[PDB]
């Protein structure tokens, strides 16, 4: 069951009607302006920060969902319909939205009117701009007023959505219907005051009217679908003081068949340096220059069709440094466009802001950005080395971090929690990624200050010595890592014991003392303790690197000793002493998360993928067999059916959702890797193909949210709704998706000397190459590939017999050709 | 301009159109449970506290607004209407609300079919029940199924808002159509957890079909003016898993040519103790036993109609201890109904939850609870005692307070700000108004914590010594009490100077150090500094007492010599000395706050009204020229027109609104009780009048929100929407304005020892009589009024003259009949 489809030489997802299972969005912007825009043009915009600079004002869990955009009223001859369809619902002849990379187009025709228009942010503006198309596609002349309609926020989201006892008071605008390309409308609310920033939304003609009173728009008692004005086929030229601010403007147009007219409008964000806010002596009069120069840059549709292009350009250049060519047209879409696109959104949003999450409490990501790292530092490298500068320097000087930092000012905070033990390792993770993907390694004498206090600056280096030391420091009876507040899972909360109704498990405070305890970060710490310890000794310190080998030696025993119950890795200890993670208890016996960490890290691996002994082996046959579905694998099984007091936020969801029992994308990868390392490509590949959104395409009724990224969490196996998704795009599933696929099931992947090529994809995939920029140098990979269990690679490199799996990093401007036998 | 009217004998306000200029609301409620009602039936339920225990969903700002309530779609024929009017706004032929106290009652017929809802919150019980009619007003036989809905809110209302990646996977249901009085669904949505309630919404009879899921209900793209179920004629028995649990129930009515039928419904609010928490041994059902029960108590017509009547008779007997039978019937349902019911509801809600604060961030406000109690003591005084141990118990022991309390919790918290150095000096004008009122001696020996710290107990006496002391000890070079972070003005912020935007004002640091002065203050200490002196004299604390004198007496000589700006009092001083509210400044030249409140406390009073060199007079003709307008006395002019860095929020106000230039109500009061100190009674009455809901209910149209209780703010001269409010319900201004009529116009106010009968109204109110339960007796109080200006009041008590104005209290059951002559 679909509701459009994949266009690949267009790099679009195509869908071909309103009637959706769920708002389907794009992201607009890559650099520090962005937009949220659904498939009926519902959204928001802001810039740098959905909480603190959101420009346009967005309901979540509005009734019914997405009523609520830029919209686009036509009222011919009386009639009025929106071509995004909502909020006017009126039938339309026909409808299209493509969601593409950087930009949409969102096409609607009623009665011989045919309205398309092109959303997109422009490379280097901090700005939504549409260019609207109308066209006449019946045999009599056509009139229409088209009424544009974009409402305000107050900037401050939180204050926006709770604190009308102040703000219904300050809404301010001013209205220029006569500017220098045509009509805007300012809105300018706190200007007065402490914001050096309005927004203008304009169009390039001069409007017959306007509106930025949303009351007078929409008028008393009519929701969106209903607004008074373009009914009335007029605007009133309403003027705003308090209430609700919106921009709107009026043009009426006048078509023979065939003919069309385009319009172009802009939404932007403008600041002024403090001395030249203002346009008067008095400081009543906002200065209008930077908002007029951006209406400049796009008075016409030529300018706009240029920025459009220079931002396919952009795409094109990003996605040339990785892209395959196989059989499998489903694996080449996602490697080539829509698993890469993803990565970059992930890395410019973290997890605070889609269609779930709200973009208030949430920020950048201390855990989330590193993971996002690992499948970013190949799109944009200089962007990647400036966000780890960023992340480490909310770093504490015991290796501890913030949680998050807040995107308008980088400065961490405790918004959503403290002392989460596996964030310290991930900075490591992070790092290495970076530095064996660009061979930067002066990134490790960068001065990098701790929690951003001028003057407490240290190497960026010393950092992860602190985010080793910190874990080596904090280990518990059994040699493991101690767990605080939670690991990588959230709602594995050993330290909590809250019986207080509300609290929020993330931020409520924890017990001291216990003996917690978490397998996760001791994997966590092996496999990127070994990173740590390879850089130490690149640096040339030696007896640091030695001690450090040590310490991942014991820890790596550790595990083996006392986190294995028998057919898999225990998940934990609890603050008691007490395993977690047991077959002995009745529910939560097998969680994936160190299943499929600790065999990455090589834990319990042995001969090959036929070895049955190996522990390794037993963990994942034990993760296929309990924790395997149609949709993916579950977190862990049996999911609990009562709250569990010892273990936290975790048992608090039903069954089958979210941490106890969903299928937790974010941790599937990790299975995906585990099962290459041990040899089975088949079955790492079977997998991915489980979670994929190419894949899942003809279960979009089943999915539900978007087809073309990937999600948070699909309900498992015990839901009942078992396959549907929920927290759609905003997810380090993305990253570690293509980590898997285009590093180890694919098999190409960057090391600190040369570039690693080890298939290990099973015999779905039996003939592919891949192109791969990589230190400067075109690696082109022509793949060979039997998929025999257990079977890797050998390779020739320009007609030479190489040694081993490692082709050592050739030239900058060379091209090499790697040939790959399986 | 109206859109209903007042009904006296009723004691309603009978709105008789849905097109009102803005929702007008009810509180349903009086002990722990309230419901926000508007007269469309939009609105929510919660249990204690509006944050932390919501039981059902609303949408602030809504499009269009007040979409959203307890809503009964009816289906005759396949036309489907709702009586409310909205969501689905059909024509009906007949439609009325009536708000009364504590019940409200809507009415809508359309095509032969009357539906009327009465709702209310019974005495006892933590519940809101409908009983419903449904009458066939046409000749022949109908028959139509009526369709309950009701959105239930996850109990957390600010994680219900802003945590769906969350709380999405957590809404969980049982549904019971065959339970012992009817049908039940039960919302139960974290009781797996920490949460020991659920609610329930029922009805009295075996439902057709039932709904739990919205998204089911209302339909894909639908609001819920076109909810798809109703529509369809049939529920879809949907059992909710996550996403948007709901109440819903069809139930196929019958009626002969006449005929009516009675349905109650009940939303309850129900908790289990933990031990009994389940019916099953896997606890997976709720034990419904708590449920059953209330729907047993309110099963029947008879059940609902004798608790709605033991409501009424509770009005009846909070209403006899104050009333007034004069020539003017809008005076008398003021002081007789709506300004009593209206400080009923300050008392319980604070200014936490209304159609204008969102019941989130704000609680039991210190300062708020305190001018609260000043309106409320006469009502239920042993609920004003209790009040007052909860506030003084969130009292540091340095005499500084948190600003508000947690309503659930009782505990402080600093959410909206902390050191408001006017906070402390409410408690005793709290201490001072009860024990004058109730002759309670013994609630200063009351042990109180500190922050509620086990074993700081200490007498209530102690914590007012506590509060004088802080004023006393922060004192600033002119003599006059140190600001800190604000005083009664939240906006004035003199040791701010915030340049960073989006940072509250009422929340952001502030620096230390500087001389800011606050005049109001002063006043304030002057005022009630005395009677904290008289309570010490009345505990033989001659000492404590004399020198309490003694600073009152520094403070008045202080605002006399450095407080005086030639015509009217200043209002403070900034953090570098500099003179605010000053002719010498262009705007801001003169504020109301300490004009009223340095008057109040005798400060500038001279030989009468008609003394021109006193400075009370001066002041006060400054105050009705530079700050009068139609509407009430606007808070300062001329209002700020650019940002004053050195002043805090204050200036942020577009001119006209909230504290730049609003008539900000609550301070009006003052002026009007200077007024009547100075002997202007005809002038503090007109005062009185511009303010007052059943006065301005003439221009309904002009004041927007409910003509009969009053707001905190009506936009002033300098506003282009002059004469429109915002911010109705809660508010200071009804307890002040509750303290002017009835204790100082109308003359009549208690004091430690005896009943000042003193009235000072002008000639308007040329006679009347107050009938005043105090101490256990009844003051029937026969007023002749010239309303001479300046003539006070001489009195003759049972037949004989006595000296002075004041009664000495008689014995408990004794009628005291009081002849007054002014
Ligand atoms: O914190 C509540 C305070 O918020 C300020 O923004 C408003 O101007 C005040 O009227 C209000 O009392
Ligand atoms: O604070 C963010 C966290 O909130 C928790 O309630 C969720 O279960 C986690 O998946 C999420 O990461
Ligand atoms: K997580
Ligand atoms: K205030």
């Amino acid at each position: 069951m679909r509701y459009g489809h994949f266009d690949d030489a267009a790099r679009e997802y195509v869908i071909t009607t309103p009637h959706t299972p769920y708002p389907w969005i794009n992201y607009l912007g890559s650099e520090q302006f962005f937009s949220l825009l659904s498939h009926q043009a519902g959204g928001y915009s802001f810039y740098r920060d959905a909480k603190m600079r959101r420009l346009t004002r967005y309901r979540y869990n509005n009734i019914p969902a997405d009523a609520g955009g830029r919209y686009l009223y036509v009222n011919d001859g009386g009639d009025v319909w929106t071509p995004s369809w909502l909020p006017v619902k009126a039938d339309l002849d026909h409808f299209e939205a493509r969601h593409g990379l950087g930009y949409s187009r969102i096409t609607g025709e009623r009665n011989g009117l045919k309205v398309e228009t092109l959303f997109f942010v422009p490379l280097g503006e901090n700005a939504e701009v549409q260019k609207v198309t109308v066209t006449n596609t019946s045999d009599a002349p056509k009139t229409a007023t088209l009424f544009s309609f974009v409402e305000f926020c107050l900037w401050n989201a939180q204050d926006d959505q709770t604190n009308y006892q102040r703000n219904l008071s300050i809404g301010e605008v001013e209205v220029e219907q006569d500017g220098p390309h045509g009509s805007a409308i300012y809105h300018k609310t706190e200007y007065r005051e402490r914001r050096d920033h309005y927004a203008v939304f304009g169009v390039n003609t001069r409007a017959d009217g306007f509106d930025t009173d949303r009351d007078t728009f929409v008028g008393a008692y009519n929701s969106l679908g209903e607004a008074s004005v373009p009914r009335a086929g007029k605007s009133a030229d309403s003027v705003a003081s308090g209430w609700y601010p919106i921009g709107s403007h009026s043009v009426a147009v006048t078509l023979q068949p065939g003919e069309s007219r385009d319009l172009v409008y802009v939404l932007g964000y403008l600041e002024n340096p403090d001395e030249e806010k203002w346009a008067d002596d008095a400081h009543q009069v906002v200065n209008k220059a930077p908002a007029h120069a951006l209406l400049g840059r796009f008075a016409t549709s030529e300018q706009v069709d240029a920025a459009l292009e220079a931002l396919n350009s952009y795409w094109t250049n990003l996605l040339s440094t990785y892209s395959v060519s196989s059989t499998d047209e489903k694996l080449d879409r996602m490697v080539n466009i829509w698993n890469q696109y993803q990565c970059m959104v992930t890395f410019n949003m973290s997890r605070s802001a889609s269609f779930f999450e709200t973009g208030i409490g949430r920020g950048m990501g201390f855990r989330d950005s590193n993971q996002d790292l690992l499948g970013f530092v190949h799109l944009i490298p200089e962007r990647a080395r400036e966000r780890i500068i960023d992340i480490a320097s909310t770093q504490f000087a015991d290796g501890s971090a913030y949680h998050q930092y807040q995107p308008l000012t980088k400065r961490g905070n405790n918004d959503i929690g403290s002392g989460f033990n596996d964030d310290p390792l991930w900075l490591i993770a992070g790092v290495a990624a970076y530095i064996k993907e660009s061979g930067d390694w002066g990134i490790l004498d960068e001065p990098v200050p701790f929690d951003n206090e001028p003057g407490s600056e240290v190497p960026l280096f010393e950092h992860l010595t602190r985010s080793f030391q910190f874990t080596v420091q904090n280990r518990g009876p059994h040699g493991l890592p101690l767990i605080g507040r939670a690991d990588w899972n959230d709602c594995l909360n050993l330290n909590c014991f809250s019986t207080t109704p509300g609290e929020s498990f993330q931020t409520t405070e924890n017990q001291a003392g216990g003996v917690a305890e978490s397998v996760f970060i001791a994997a966590q710490f092996v496999l990127y303790g070994a990173e740590y310890a390879t850089l130490a000794e690149r640096r040339g310190l030696a007896d640091v690197a030695t001690e450090a080998r040590k310490y991942v030696d014991e820890v790596r025993a550790a595990v083996l000793e006392h986190g294995w119950d028998g057919q898999w890795f225990l998940r934990a200890y609890d603050y008691y002493g007490n395993p977690v993670g047991t077959d002995a208890k009745p529910e939560g016996k097998i969680w994936i998360e160190p299943q499929g960490f600790a065999v990455m890290a090589g834990i319990g691996v042995g001969e090959g993928p036929d070895d049955a002994d190996a522990p390794a082996v037993k963990a994942l046959d034990s993760v296929n067999e309990m924790l395997g579905t149609p949709h993916g694998l579950v977190l862990q099984y049996p999911a609990y059916t009562t709250y569990q007091i010892e273990l936290g936020e975790v048992s608090t969801y039903p069954p089958g959702y979210k941490e106890n029992g969903g299928i937790f994308c974010n941790n599937n990868p990790w299975v995906i890797i585990a099962e290459t390392v041990v040899g089975r490509g088949a079955q790492a590949f079977d997998y991915y193909k489980r979670i994929t959104p190419a894949y899942r395409e003809d279960i979009s009724d089943t999915h539900k949210l978007e087809p073309y990224v990937y999600a948070q969490m699909i309900a498992g196996k015990e839901a009942v709704r078992a396959g549907e998704a929920k927290n759609s795009w905003l997810t380090g599933t993305a990253a570690w998706n293509f980590v898997a696929v285009s590093q180890y099931l694919l098999g190409v992947r960057p090391d600190y000397d040369g570039l690693v090529v080890d298939p290990q994809i099973g015999p779905d995939v039996p003939s592919y190459t891949v192109t791969r920029v990589a230190r400067g140098a075109t690696y082109e990979i022509t793949v060979t590939n039997s998929g025999a269990p257990g079977a890797r690679a050998s390779l020739t490199v320009d007609g030479a017999p190489v040694d081993g799996r490692t082709v050592p990093y050739a030239p900058a401007g060379s091209t090499v050709r790697v040939e790959v036998t399986v």
